């Protein structure tokens, strides 16, 4: 066109268009203050305005870049403030933009961010409601720099929704409250996702993604051709390759023309991208990426036609190794939306493995053979696996759940910190209820949607601060193998237990006038330190100690008298459960 302002502000709207740019000045200046930003945001506006009106107004021509980093190094402060990066503003643009993206900080230092009571909220809200949500706005953007804007800008009206419904509510804390906890698991796993799918792009190679991407894609339009999912992967991959590297105008188009293909083609690719098709441009390629799974064809041959009988598979495999085994992918991807993608990674390599000795041996059509037996237990033990965690997290609460995870994990790898273990056997328990509530279809693929991120953040933690060597043998180990090594962890023999400390034993009335969650992780505490202490406990005489301690609690917590129960009776606890514990 002429305008590629003009082009986005009639596209996007002018509410929308805002919106935007604060988020992206906002993850380059990660330092400016809000105020800054605003007035940034105002001038940029009303140009953009300008141009909607007359095409050949000044400048209206140049790029979206150029303006951009024009603005930017419109900052004064931009020396002192940012320093080097003031340096950026001093070459010619493939490079100053290039220079930007490197100064953009991955995890700066800002103080945590607070959340206010729930009625200094509703007023804030219903006073001054836009700068009250561009300012928190302007708050997550600047912390998380490479969220790609269009979906936080979407997080951001799922938050302007809950306060809506809430804020005019009798009870908004009860309201309010379960929403935001919500939207913030969400939020966060998202953003854990996103720096994941980038780290393993780098990581691991194009190779894998791509093998990801083909098995992904083969579960949720089973419908469509392998030429047309090669299509697709392939554009895919060039898409977070974009995106990862950060340039967000880059990442944005080259996200725009792969949802119109998809929707102009939508017969060859599935049924279900109807919605997602008729949506505005913002939501289309977001739509899109969380579309339902389309149905798989009723009348489709077997595999060990194509693929174990078959005296040609070793001569179309070596004429393409890698379009052959993607080709295995696509078949048993669209055959199995109830497997966990780097379940059929796994199967893949596992293929390729035996396909590799087989082809290379007196008569190989009988030496891959029993492959397909060699699948079945790689099937059964994640199977079996989430049979009897859903069927275990029925029989105890979300919490004495999560208190049964704290002890298998504690004896697994006691060395972890205790804060990190109950933040981990927390996490790993919720996933727990927002999966174990689908139909045995939908279960292994929710797990290791959640799973992923919750493994990679102890990996990120413990990268910083090595603990077991056990951990980082899981951790640095094979991505489609991280979770089977951990599940295969056994109690920690070597590990010599911690010196008696009452202290950390030492409970105090307080604890009655805890909020539920606090209560929690202080009895959850004291659990992993008691099991790191003695390890060789058994879930018998564990299960006793903690009995005990559960009507302890009752009695003074609930007596006229209570900080002295809590000294007089805990004497008594904290000594007949020493020996208890051999
Ligand atoms: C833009 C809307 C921002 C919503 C406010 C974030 C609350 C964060 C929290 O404490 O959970
Ligand atoms: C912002 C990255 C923080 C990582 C935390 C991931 C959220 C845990 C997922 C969940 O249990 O709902
Ligand atoms: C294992 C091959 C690496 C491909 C990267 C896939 C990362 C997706 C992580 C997830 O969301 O679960
Ligand atoms: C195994 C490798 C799978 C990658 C398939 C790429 C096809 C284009
Ligand atoms: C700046 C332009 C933003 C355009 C967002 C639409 C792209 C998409 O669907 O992801
Ligand atoms: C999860 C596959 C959905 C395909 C849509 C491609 C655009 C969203 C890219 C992330
Ligand atoms: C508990 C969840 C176990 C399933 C993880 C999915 C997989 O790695 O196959
Ligand atoms: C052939 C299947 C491709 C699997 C990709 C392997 C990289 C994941 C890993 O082992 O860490
Ligand atoms: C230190 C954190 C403990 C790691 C737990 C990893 C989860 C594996 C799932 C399971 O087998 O139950
Ligand atoms: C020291 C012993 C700590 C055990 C904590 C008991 C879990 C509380 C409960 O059962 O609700």
């Amino acid at each position: 066109h002429k305008s590629e302002v003009a082009h986005r502000f009639k596209d996007l709207g002018e509410e929308n268009f805002k919106a935007l740019v604060l988020i992206a000045f906002a993850q380059y200046l990660q330092q400016c203050p809000f105020e800054d930003h605003v007035k940034l945001v105002n001038e940029v506006t009303e140009f953009a305005k300008t141009c909607v009106a007359d095409e050949s107004a000044e400048n209206c021509d140049k790029s979206l870049h150029t303006l951009f980093g024009d603005k930017l190094c419109t900052v004064a402060t931009l020396r002192e403030t940012y320093g080097e990066m003031a340096d950026c503003c001093a070459k010619q643009e493939p490079e100053r933009n290039e220079c930007f993206l490197q100064h953009k900080d991955d995890n700066p230092n800002l103080p945590r961010l607070v959340r206010p009571e729930v009625d200094v909220m509703c007023t804030a809200f219903h006073d001054n409601e836009e700068t009250f949500l561009k300012k928190y706005l302007y708050e997550i953007a600047r912390r998380h720099p490479y969220f790609y804007a269009p979906e936080l800008l979407f997080f951001a009206k799922r938050y302007k929704a809950a306060f809506t419904e809430c804020c005019q509510a009798a009870d908004k804390a009860a309201c309010l409250l379960p929403k935001l906890d919500e939207l913030r698991d969400e939020g966060k796993a998202s953003s854990a996702k996103q720096r994941l799918k980038c780290a393993s792009l780098q990581k691991f190679g194009e190779r894998a993604f791509k093998a990801w991407a083909v098995a992904r894609l083969s579960q949720r339009f089973p419908k469509a051709e392998f030429a047309e999912v090669s299509k697709l992967v392939t554009d895919l991959t060039k898409v977070h390759t974009e995106c990862c590297h950060g340039d967000l105008l880059e990442c944005a188009d080259d996200r725009a023309d792969l949802a119109k293909y998809i929707c102009e083609n939508q017969d060859s690719i599935s049924s279900k991208l109807k919605e997602c098709c008729e949506k505005p441009l913002l939501e289309k390629s977001h739509c899109i990426a969380e579309v339902e799974n389309d149905e798989m064809p009723a009348d489709l041959p077997s595999l060990a036609a194509d693929f174990v009988e078959s005296k040609d598979v070793c001569k179309n495999y070596a004429e393409a190794k890698d379009v052959f085994l993607g080709m295995f992918l696509y078949e048993y991807a669209r055959r199995h939306p109830d497997y966990s993608v780097v379940l059929l990674l796994r199967l893949a390599k596992t293929y390729e493995t035996t396909l590799e000795k087989c082809c290379a041996a007196a008569d190989p059509h009988e030496c891959y053979a029993k492959v397909f037996d060699e699948f079945k237990p790689l099937v059964e033990e994640p199977q079996n696996l989430i049979k009897q965690n859903c069927e275990l997290f029925e029989q105890l609460g979300e919490y004495k759940f999560q208190n049964a995870l704290l002890v298998r994990y504690t004896k697994k790898v006691p060395q972890v910190s205790t804060p990190t273990l109950v933040e981990v056997s927390r996490n790993l328990g919720k996933v727990g209820s927002k999966c174990c509530k689908h139909p045995e279809a939908k279960r292994m693929p929710c797990a290791e949607d959640y799973l992923s991120v919750v493994l990679n953040q102890l990996c990120v933690l413990h990268e910083k601060t090595p603990v077991s060597d056990r951990v980082t043998k899981c951790c640095t180990e094979s991505l489609v193998n991280r979770r089977p090594c951990f599940s295969a962890l056994e109690v920690d023999e070597t590990y010599v237990p911690k010196e008696f400390n009452a202290e950390t034993f030492t409970f105090h009335a307080d604890i009655c006038t805890l909020s539920e969650k606090e209560r929690q992780i202080k009895k959850q505490t004291a659990l992993v330190e008691l099991v790191k202490h003695k390890p060789k406990a058994t879930k018998e005489q564990l299960k006793a100690v903690m009995d005990d301690f559960a009507a302890f609690v009752e009695k003074c917590c609930k007596a006229d008298d209570k900080e002295t129960c809590f000294a007089e009776e805990g004497k008594k606890l904290v000594a007949a459960s020493q020996a208890a514990l051999g």
